[PDB]
């Protein structure tokens, strides 16, 4: 029985994959939906608040087989179209008050084009960058997580926005489509799982 | 723009596949969704069968570039499992038309009737439903390429409906899962 989870970082990203398959809210107080040989379960990570928390995964969910980040991020270069998704290849979070980074290699989804993902906490709206393609906030940070219990990680993220003060607004006023990307990028995942 | 019209003859079995996009409801039982490149409009009849296609599909809406009839068929034959999504390639009424079968579906023959088949397995028959044959008639008419997804729902045995009604859920989500990569043959 093969069992994947996927991670949101908010409702608006997980509104249309939630509408997707029949779950339920189990005892424990996330998504689940299972048939055939898969389980399907769904964690949101910020439900609440003005910020997501560390114990939001942590301890990192065991026993799954896969994880898939999917949602929304910033194109900080304009050769990257808006609301196409893309899954990852690696994902760095970057501190911008030292320049650190961290990196890691995140697995490929099929049939899906390449792109590399920025990991920062504040949303970025500084302008456009000679090196970065999508900027998110929680994809690194689950990345590491996943590695803790040796779980492959995936990330299927939607370019929603440029990262200018005045591109905010088609973020605001597309979170419906977006989230329809992310729910049509996910499903033949799924399918490929059942046995 | 590629225009789908999606046909289902109840509100249970389509109430899975409009989980499936942020419909508009346009008017009573007909939605409506679109990206740049796809129309997709959902009409579910008021009433089942051939009443229900004249019904709704009298004059034949023109202006597609496909139908695809969604729904529950019997199996009127046990060597059809039930909960399997097939595609048809042909159609007749019990008392004939090409369908074109959708990639990557089991193919199986339909049979439409006009009243509850439970005649039992006697009969060289494979997959019987209400509405497919007048759906198909109504699609030639406007010179439409017509398909149907039709997942086995009950054997046309006596009270074989109970796994219909224990299984409406699952049901409907196998047709959705069936026309969820359709939509995205188009894009
Ligand atoms: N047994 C049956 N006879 C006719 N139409 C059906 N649709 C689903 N089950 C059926």
């Amino acid at each position: 029985m093969f069992k994947l989870l996927l991670i949101f970082a908010d409702p608006a990203e997980a509104a249309r994959t939630l509408s997707l398959f029949p779950f339920s809210l189990n005892k424990e107080n996330f998504y689940t939906y299972h048939t055939e040989n898969v389980l399907l379960d769904v964690m949101v990570l910020k439900t609440w608040g003005y910020r997501g928390v560390v114990q939001a995964l942590s301890p990192p969910p065991s026993g799954y087989d896969l994880w898939i980040n999917a949602g929304f991020a910033g194109a900080a270069n304009p050769n990257i179209p808006l609301l196409k998704t893309y899954t990852i290849t690696s994902v760095k979070e970057l501190t911008p008050t030292t320049s650190v980074e961290e990196e890691l290699e995140v697995t490929p989804i099929p049939r899906l084009p390449l792109a590399q993902l920025t990991s920062v906490r504040s949303p970025y709206r500084d302008g456009f960058h000679e090196h970065l393609q999508l900027v998110d906030m929680e994809g690194f940070f689950i990345a590491k997580q996943a590695s803790l219990v040796a779980c492959p990680c995936s990330m299927i993220k939607v370019s929603s926005d440029y990262t200018t003060r005045e591109g905010q607004d088609f973020l605001k006023n597309n979170k419906v489509k977006l989230s329809q990307k992310l729910a049509e990028a996910i499903f033949p995942i799924y399918s490929s799982f059942i046995d």
